[PDB]
RNA sequence: UCGACA
DNA sequence: ATGTCG
């Protein structure tokens, strides 16, 4: 129905897909950028979306914040729930970095608890997510 | 054979 | 185009 303004919004930007991937997290209310990841040379959109949610979980947990996280990504939301990023991206020397990060994000999920609700941003009703590039 | 989310 | 799920 309506936007939970007291929340963190995450989004991915890329150049190519697969291509250069980055992400950021913003306060949904103020649009202030709370974190921004250095570009990863090769990755997929969905891997970037996954890393952005997991990074948001880590960021909120460290700050003892109970705010929900908004993502526009059906795929990444499911991967986080499963603790398993089911990417098709070839795992080789060029994709080594993104895959290491993905493996580490999954490992964090398997060693930590969180209560953060992970919520689907309703683009069709609300327009583009605020963490949008 | 599609329907969605990016 | 390409990455993904239902
Ligand atoms: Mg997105
Ligand atoms: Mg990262
Ligand atoms: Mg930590
Ligand atoms: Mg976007």
């Amino acid at each position: 129905e309506e936007i939970i303004w007291e929340s963190l919004s995450v989004d991915v930007g890329s150049q190519g897909n697969p291509g250069i991937v980055e992400y950021k997290g913003v306060d949904t209310k103020t649009g202030e950028v709370l974190f921004e990841r250095e570009p990863i040379p090769i990755g997929t959109n969905n891997m970037g979306e996954f890393l952005a949610i997991v990074h948001g979980l880590r960021y909120l947990k460290e700050r003892n914040s109970r705010k929900p996280i908004y993502s526009n990504s059906q795929t990444a939301i499911k991967w986080v729930k499963d603790k398993k990023a089911k990417s098709t991206l070839v795992r080789n020397e060029e994709t080594a970095l993104i895959w290491k990060l993905v493996d580490e994000a999954e490992e964090w999920l398997n060693t930590h608890t969180y209560e953060t609700p992970i919520l689907k941003w309703q683009t069709d009703k609300w327009g583009e997510i605020k963490a949008d590039y």
